[PDB]
């Protein structure tokens, strides 16, 4: 069904509080935080915004099993300062 779709910034209760590492071996790793139930993509669209020289080209994996765009932490186990291997370009980043 058509649903509307708000991909704005905005603050919302604290549920949980989880550690993250996004090491990327096509630029560099950087640490982060959030809660149990919280939208990846917020993620995303911040680290453009600091490092936007491949936005379409992140893909967030771990060494287990594949991740997606509307997967959490709370069905993924990826939690305890989890490390999330992530690839990048190579001819646009820094690494």
């Amino acid at each position: 069904m058509a649903d509307e779709k708000p991909k704005e910034g905005v603050k919302t209760e604290n549920n949980d509080h989880i550690n993250l590492k996004v090491a990327g071996q096509d630029g560099s790793v950087v640490q982060f935080k959030i809660k149990r139930h919280t939208p990846l993509s917020k993620l995303m669209k911040a680290y453009c915004e600091r490092q936007g020289l491949s936005m379409r080209q992140i893909r967030f994996r771990f060494d287990g099993q594949p991740i997606n765009e509307t997967d959490t932490p709370a069905q993924l186990e990826m939690e305890d300062e989890d490390t999330i291997d992530v690839f990048q370009q190579q001819t646009g980043g820094v690494y």
